[PDB]
């Protein structure tokens, strides 16, 4: 097996879990970056936490029978070689497009990470190590990690880590950043872009800037699922965009449920995809979304990793630590010349457990009273803060 | 035994009846202004209407078991004292915040008002009387009332009285307005505000600006209702904002039914509110709503006041007059530095109107035809006139 | 019968069929221009296509019993007379307004248009022919047609034909344009215009410039439908704008379902319309829309026309063709002095069969894959591609 297939299967399982909490909303995430950071953690996880992460990341399909566990480092020889060669394939330079993947881990000065684990991080993901004091200055370390992410994403992802996400309890933060900017194989003419209505539902429609071009494009029409897939290649044909468009507005739902790595392999088969003379209408796209994947990872069977029984002894034998916050951010912009996209996956670990915080992230009742008169000046039921 | 507690009780009694007409919708109103204006009308009511208003406003508990009619003015000595001292309390001048309560009554020049009732209006509510001709220039009187209310709300509540609210047959209007601009005790840093999802339902979410700060705040954890209340004091601690947030979204409904003056007094007890170091997240709020309380006040028990059996001898002894329209507007804006809030309550008497205008202030279809040929050149449906 | 009545009935049928896909959205379209272009095409059809077009255009009512087809050129004498006299009616010079109806057809050089059909176009629609090379320079043809449309609409409708509409397959294009600039019978004083809230819904409202004037106006009040109609005549009383408005906002929906040519005839009756002293508030309006009426016309009953079985023998004796696209655009601006309005309707005839586009106009699943690694760099669902 390959780790690209693990990324695919994880992508679609995670999408099935994610869509249930974001109905009628835009979704965007990077399977590769999430899988890469989660494998960084998977190397350190041992015993039941490691097997859980292995089944969730689908790295169990990668290892051949025999020579598992710390055959080379952290994981088996198969997963090790797969990780290394994928890092090499992604980081290969190209004059046509720009594509970068960087990994960095920040650690507390007091908390000592295993030198073997740091060396394996340098070997597999060639990620650097910085030592910052979280206990004394957590917010400054947050700002530094955020500036590193911002510069690694060419300023696309600013202020990745939310305020208050890290606190003096956090003792290590594993983060990565993927950035891609390319050009279309067949570009869209700037003059051909005009205003076109876009049907959000059958009832309502909103105007958007639609780019148009006519040419030979790979289209695969799946009638069993009532949907067509269009491939728009980029410069050099090493990266491609796939648009899975259901024939009708009502069909998309069905598609979301039936999509899978197996089904996708059938649909994107080189035989199934047909170069035809097509008129292509593609809208200007700008999608930015940031998620907290802790609940999603737990719902997928990664319960031990966030539990106080997490065995991450492969990272640091001194004391014990566990993961508490896994943040992900994704940005994608499609325009006429090409597209610019950028993602980041952050992970912070710590032994401590905050009992409570007071976060107003769902509807409530608010009350404003005059304390001397003990009278209610204002009372309200807030469902949406801003209409 | 105080008008503040009466305002609390009437607040929740009115919330329970108002919530049925605004499902899945923001709610906001000011109990202090509503009960001030209802006491304004209560002073004039006598016999059955006055007892109804006293029970619904909960001024019966304010008066001790002693003389309650004709004493001081209109009501008992106890209610008179409570009115006067709350009026003095919230109109207290403070350099820290701005809090203003204003009352004013408009009357037809042909309509006669008793001098003792006007002297009482100046005594307790310190409000002025303005004589305008409702029968001749009802629209002009409406615009004048809205301009006065706008100036008293510092431009926040503009065009308060809807068109057709006031009528030429209307005898006497009673209005009041509260404005409060204050700053937080512990402010929110502008840089700490970031975009965060807000979960309207379990499956739906929308992004909002969320201000964060870590500090010592007063929180009470009511486990019986599975809910937590947080207090944010303003400058000098004379006013504070209470956020009642259920632990889960679906619990909100339950809370809205179980909340009451007694339960609010239980939950916000000094022993229950504990000072704790909390991470606090609060969304940018801009909640603005206008209501017609006539139906709700009738449902609450004030049936005679809106019916032709309304006796208002203390208001106008020459001829009887009944109220038929009660409007109420409330606006609340929460930001990082502080908050700005403003409310108004409007009262109308003896209303009826027919035609007189063709005002196009709501969506409509339009037709443009060629009269010689009787052909439709243009047809359309206008919701937004300008884009 | 009269083609004005046909335009009215078709207008309301089309409104019924069109409003279903445009809820909470502005609508505007020209019945006269659409019915004129469709009558142009209707002269060229025979057999079932012609009868279908006649039913949808309601020209079957114009023809008196007897001498229905080929009596005049392509149609009955009654329909021919109606067409010619209507052209003369709305293209009548006047010093009070500017009203123009222009029609023009572009054809491929290799396409052999029947000369008698061209003579009919010149007789009944005053339509000139231009020969353009679609197969060798379709984009130049589109630019020329857009420039002609723009000049005929006095610069209101620019870039009328969207890219991709025309292509080397299109063989003929019929386009007409209506323009009308006029002044009110009773003008709006600029000083009387003030900023007034426009109530889109009951609780949310956006501010709009509102002109005011008082005087004698023709208003009809229909209580059975809970709505009033106001007639604002333009200069010289030859064109008038009708504004029908429900008393409550919620009534509007009902109105849109119950409006009809017969009900409109009832409501705009001379005895129903009454001159009365009225205050008139009317907002500034700038309403522009553009539609593709292929689906709407097919749903009304023009199935054979857009199918490969379309008989357009009256246009070309050889190489029979069929319509592919029917684009329409409308613009209206109402201000104090008067009004400026303009529409265009263009239909392009072609010959195709299988689906020839990959139009991305509804939410879709997109993914960006690294082909060497076969890993998904990005995956997402988008419902709206802009924020």
């Amino acid at each position: 097996g390959s780790i690209g297939a693990a990324s695919t299967e994880f992508c679609f399982d995670m999408f099935k879990e994610l869509k249930v909490h974001h109905v009628n909303e835009n979704i965007i995430y990077s399977p590769l970056s999430i899988i890469s950071i989660l494998s960084m953690v998977f190397l350190g996880a041992r015993e039941n936490t490691k097997t859980q992460m292995e089944k969730v990341i689908h790295f169990d399909k990668i290892t051949g029978f025999g020579e598992s566990l710390e055959s080379q480092c952290g994981t088996s020889v198969s997963v090790h070689a797969s990780l290394k060669d994928i890092l090499s394939e992604i980081t290969k330079p190209s004059d046509n497009y720009s594509l970068s993947l960087a990994s960095k881990l920040y650690a507390e000065e007091t908390y000592p990470v295993l030198p073997e684990y740091l060396q394996c991080i340098k070997e597999l993901y060639k990620g650097s190590l910085e030592t910052v004091s979280f206990q004394t200055a957590a917010d400054q370390a947050r700002e530094l990690i955020n500036s590193w992410v911002e510069t690694q994403t060419n300023g696309v992802i600013k202020n990745f880590l939310q305020p208050g996400s890290v606190d003096p309890q956090t003792e290590m933060v594993l983060v990565d950043a993927i950035y891609f900017k390319g050009t279309w194989e067949k570009a869209f003419k700037d003059e051909d872009t005009q205003e076109v209505p876009f049907r959000i539902t059958e009832q309502e429609s909103k105007p958007v800037q639609m780019m148009y071009q006519a040419g030979s494009f790979k289209v695969a029409t799946v009638a069993a699922e009532k949907m067509k897939i269009l491939e728009l290649p980029y410069a050099s044909g090493e990266l491609s965009m796939f648009v899975l468009l259901p024939d009708d507005i009502s069909g998309l739902e069905q598609l979301e449920t039936t999509i899978s790595i197996e089904k996708l392999s059938e649909w994107t088969s080189s035989n199934m995809m047909e170069d035809r003379k097509m008129k292509v209408y593609l809208p200007h796209m700008k999608i930015e979304e940031k998620y907290n994947l802790t609940s999603v990872l737990v719902a997928l069977g990664m319960t031990d990793l966030f539990s106080p029984s997490a065995n991450l002894s492969g990272i640091s034998t001194a004391q014990t630590l566990k993961m508490s916050e896994a943040i992900h951010g994704a940005y994608v912009e499609i325009y006429e010349a090409g597209s610019e996209m950028a993602t980041s996956t952050g992970v912070l670990v710590e032994a401590a457990s905050v009992s409570e915080e007071f976060r107003v992230d769902h509807p409530f009742l608010f009350l404003i009273k005059h304390n001397p008169s003990n009278s209610i000046l204002f009372f309200g039921r807030c469902i949406f803060p801003h209409h």
